Order: C-alpha cells, then structure tokens, then sequence
C-alpha cells in the first residue's frame, strides 16, 4: 500500500548530464548522441541578461568557445546552432550511455520527473506537474539551469522540460527540448507574471480514487452531482473545469473502486465548500493535484 | 527556490537490482560484487509463511535451487547462507556496475531514498524516513520485497533498508542489509503492532527553518520558550522530545535565518496549540517531519 510522490528511476537520465561553459557561465547540458543540449543564456554575461540580442551574441562566439565538461573534458564542439532558446552543440563522441529517448511537449496536468543538476552532476530527483499558468513548483537553486524533466515510460525516456529561470513568484519556468518555453515566458531578467494557478481537477479526483484504494474513505458522501453543477463549484474555487475526457480517463479508477466519477465529483464539491474539517486524506491536509490518473493507476497496481 | 521531497539519483542502485526466484516465489535482490542479497522468505511457499522454520526450510534447498535472473539469467549460485533474515547468494560474475557502497544501520529520524522494484526492475523512487516505531510510510505493492533504501552521500551508496512486509496498519517494515529488522518485527504472517508514531521534532523544526528560507514566515512569533517548556508541549501532541544535539545540528539553519532554535521552538509550540488556522507552510497544511536538518541544508544550498 501507501501513496507517495514517486519519480521515475533517474539512472538513464543521469548518464546524460554534462557541464557546459561559455566564458564564465557554467550550466548543465543534456548529451544525447553527438549533441549537447543546454539553455541559450549560456552565452550571456551578467550584464547582458537584461534584454540580450542572443543571435548577435552568438556571432561573437564560435565552436571552440563552448566547453562541455562531462566527467572529464573530451567533447569537441564540431558545430553549434540556436533553436528557439536552446543551443545544440554537435560534438565528436556520441554518448555511450544514450538511452532510447524522445523530445515531447507535454500538456497542463501531465506530470514528469525532474533531475536537479548543479555543475553537471545530478543532486536529486522529484516529481513535478506542468501547471496551467505553465510554471512548475520545483526545487531549483542557482545553476539548476539546464536540468531536465522526463517521463521514462515504456523503456523510453521522454524529455519534456529544460529548466531556465526562477520567477519573482518563486516558481520555475522553462522549455521543451526544442527550445520553446512553456507559457508566455522569455529568457530575460524582466518581471514576468504567471497567471492564476487553477487546480487540476482531474488529478484531485484521481488522488481521491487513490485514497479509497489505500483505505481513506471518510470523504465519501451519500450525494451525487452533475458535471455542470460540479463545474459551477469548481469555478468559484478556481479549479479547472471537468471534461468528459477527464471522466473517461478516470474510468479504470471508478472501476476498481466501484464509485462513479460524478459521485466522486460530489464528494469533491462538499470537500471544497465545507473543507476537510481537520482530517487528512492520504497524509495531506490539502487536496493534492499533482498525480495524474495514469500516475495513480501505475502506483496502485 | 522551492522545497520538495527529493530522492537521491537512483542510477547507481538501479544497476544492482536483480530478479530472484526460489521455487515459485519471485522477489527482488541486491547484487553487489559476487553476492546477491534478498529477503529470506524467498525460500517459503505460501502455506509456510504462517510460522516457518527457515533454517529447516533452507536444508531442503541447495545452490541450484536459487535462480537470480538479472537482465538475462547468467548468475551461477556458487554459495548460499542465511544472515539474520537475508539470503546471501555468492555468484560467479561480479557486478560490473557495482558502485562504491556500504551497509548502514540508520537511526530514527534519519532519512533515505527507496527504489521500488517489482520483478527486478526499478519502478520509481521516493524519499522515506525511519519512524520511531521503526516502520516506514512507503509505497509498496506485492513483490516489492527485496527493494532497498539508500543514501547516496559523498559518491558512496549507503544501503540501509531492505523491504520485507507490509503490516495490517498499512505501514512498511524491513531490515538493514545485515538482515536484522528495524524494530521488534519478524518475517511471519502474524499480527504485529507498530507503536505510537511520535513525530520527529527536530525535523519539523528544520522544515520550518526551510520555510523561512523559501519565504513563508507567518508562523514566526514574537515569543520564545525553553527546552523543558517546549518539551512539555511536545509530549501532549506525541512529539519526540528535543535534545541539545537537535539544537546543535539545527545550528547552521539558525545561522542562515537569524532565528534562535528555541524561538522556532516557540513558534512550533503555538503551532501545536492553536493549529495552522487554514494557512499553508511550504505547500502543506500539516507539519512535515520527514526532512532532516541535513536534508534542508543540502536542498537550500
């Protein structure tokens, strides 16, 4: 039993983390085949980072200007390129430990593991969700840039997140591995606002279904409700509105537990209006929204 | 910024997880050098597990009776032995991916990462603490036995936990890697009681210090208190009593934040008596006790 935030086993991604330096900026890179992926502000000095013309900064630099450390420095930059806020450093040696991998732009609600990396070395691993303001609540210090987020499902590492920047909120913003930022964000030291952090209703529900499976059932109510009626209540508390696709993918969980989705939506409704009354569901006193339906199915079976 | 439950990078321990089978029992083993470590109930049939004479069951079995799968089956059991609830299967090949490692009996309060493993394959990684009833609140299914817990500090994997059994409570019990169970427990299907789960006061405090560093400061009070006076309040709420050694090891955190330990002990006291008032410290509505002082220092710097 039990239900904790799990991350994927990180070994496959560890053997891909390198140290990259351009001038005196050191950040982490992702080495896969003969290409070493990193955030593009590696080329920037401290004074440039207010509003920098990166392409103009990249002309200043050449192939030898970038130094990928790895364990010991034997990476020869054979080429360079700037794709949409990332640098791709073609190198001589192809990574012996390249796992089967793929680049994936995830969606809000979907979850991934983060391997936090300082100076090319992995420090820790935790599970994160991509929020609807397209930020993540992670744990990143200075030089966590270049750290990556992944799903290792079905033997294959799906890279979805590279970390770039913390925001004044204290939340973390970044990019897929083709460079483009999740959300409206940009890689400058300018004030940048995340929006409202709508809670991921379909995950709260899955985390509840997970709770019934682990033995917590006090939140189970004798009522039921409607999508439209639950959604009116979801709105006031700034929950994401529930779709039939959400009801679909909660299918197997409703099956396992013997509890219709809308019935769980009625427990959730009461749980939003009258609050949790000091009780704990699965060891939390708040409603947890960072386990997908898929996450719950996998950990409970 | 941010503060999430991190686990260590698991790669070093992944390359040590194997599949072990004796008769029709399949559980996970830990392969290190030419020895494959597993729980001793691998030898038991289903009917034996009520009260089994293991040593008598081990006479029935010989070197060929144990089949360590690994990726593909090429492990030749050259010897066998039963140390204090574990089997040690001397094999022909020494693990190419043996990390620097060590076996360590941890202490209550101390924390470790768990790599959950079903059929010799790692499934996920999460951080756990050894509770004072000597149980852990983990996430383990059927065939999680043989999964291990570790600290990877200073390049070296410190193995501390092998998983054996879930209890009727829903909590998890196991052993160090020399076999002996944490706590009073035994590897039989008999009813076995964990005691009171005293909360780890020195960790709640570190998790609070972590909160001041990340920007949450509402719980900061204008009062102070005494050890003896805080401890009287710790007792009613079944917190572990605070020592000067606890105050010592919180030193650097009191330094970083500019907040004396006892002052934090007075915030904690009010926080136990008047509760959290619906507010959240670091994203939790309860007091978190599974980050050590050491854990906090490492993640905040």
């Amino acid at each position: 039993s039990g239900f904790r935030k799990m991350a994927f086993p990180s070994g496959k991604v560890e053997g891909c983390m390198v140290q990259v330096t351009c001038g005196t900026t050191t950040l982490n890179g992702l080495w896969l085949d003969d290409v070493v992926y990193c955030p593009r502000h590696v080329i920037c000095t401290s004074e440039d980072m207010l509003n920098p013309n990166y392409e103009d900064l990249l002309i200043r630099k050449s192939n030898h200007n970038f130094l990928v450390q790895a364990g010991n420095v034997q990476l020869r930059v054979i080429g360079h390129s700037m794709q949409n806020c990332v640098l791709k450093l073609k190198v001589d040696t192809a990574n012996p430990k390249t796992p089967k991998y793929k680049f994936v732009r995830i969606q809000p609600g979907q979850t991934f593991s983060v391997l936090a990396c300082y100076n090319g070395s992995p420090s820790g691993v935790y599970q994160c969700a991509m929020r609807p303001n397209f930020t993540i609540k992670g744990s990143f210090l200075n030089g966590s840039c270049g750290s990556v987020g992944f799903n290792i499902d079905y033997d294959c590492v799906s890279f979805c997140y590279m970390h770039h920047m913390e925001l004044p909120t204290g939340v973390h913003a970044g990019t897929d591995l083709e460079g483009n930022f999740y959300g409206p964000f940009v890689d400058r030291q300018t004030a940048q606002a995340a929006g409202t952090d709508t809670t991921i209703t379909v995950n709260v529900l899955a985390w509840l279904y997970a709770a019934v499976i682990n033995g917590d059932r006090w939140f189970l109510n004798r009522f039921t409700t409607t999508l439209n009626d639950f959604n009116l209540v979801a709105m006031k508390y700034n929950y994401e509105p529930l779709t039939q696709d959400h009801v679909d993918i909660l299918g197997p969980l409703s099956a396992q537990t013997g509890i219709a989705v809308l019935d769980m939506c009625a427990s959730l409704k009461e749980l939003l209006q009258n609050g949790m009354n000091g009780r704990t569901i699965l060891g939390s006193a708040l409603l947890e929204d960072e386990f997908t339906p898929f996450d719950v199915v996998r950990q409970c079976s």
